[PDB]
């Protein structure tokens, strides 16, 4: 069958101010054909608490087979505790879980130049979920995009639209070896 992949993601997903069909998710959905569909749930701006808020009327509308989780980066943005974070997180892929979804969760780290202590407290979080609820731990992308001034918007923080296609085609092969097309 076809499945779903659910994403609930924040503006690193949804592409900040541009088209749905422009972000990554989108183009992935098109690169997979109707072999598996991939609805965005991502939201600029939001916090792990907001995704979690939208969370359970997602699986019952969608039902999806899994759930990239790629949250949290706004909590870390605005110094949020990490524990807070990793608390919400943790609800999260319990929730999924619950609806008989599998979680996938993404890495999330804030730049270089962030306070040291806190961005390795707020990186932890993800590799000691992942262990825990023993779910994918995949990759992120962000850092490696912003060496591409070409791949950026003006503030050189969102990625821009001709950024989409190759972070959709990155995800395509993170990805493979989850949905065995
Ligand atoms: C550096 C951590 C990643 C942050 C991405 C979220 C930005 C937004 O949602 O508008």
């Amino acid at each position: 069958g076809m499945d779903t992949l659910l994403i609930l993601g924040d503006s690193l997903s949804a592409g900040y101010r541009m088209s749905a069909s422009a972000a990554w998710p989108a183009l992935l959905n098109d690169k997979w054909q109707s072999k598996t569909s991939v609805v965005n749930a991502s939201i600029s701006g939001d916090t792990s608490q907001q995704g979690l808020a939208r969370l359970p009327a997602l699986l019952k509308q969608h039902q999806p087979r899994w759930v990239l989780v790629e949250l949290g980066g706004n909590d870390g943005l605005r110094g949020f505790q990490p524990q807070q974070t990793e608390q919400t997180l943790r609800q999260i892929l319990q929730d999924v879980k619950a609806a008989n979804a599998e979680p996938l969760l993404m890495q999330i780290r804030l730049p270089a130049n962030y306070g040291r202590r806190y961005n390795e407290a707020f990186s932890a979080i993800y590799p000691k979920l992942a262990k825990e609820f023993d779910v994918p731990l995949l990759p992120f992308f962000l850092e490696e995009v912003k060496k591409k001034p070409q791949w950026m918007q003006d503030d050189g923080i969102h990625p821009n639209r001709d950024a989409q296609p190759f972070i959709a085609d990155w995800m395509a092969k993170q990805l493979q070896p989850l949905v065995n097309h």
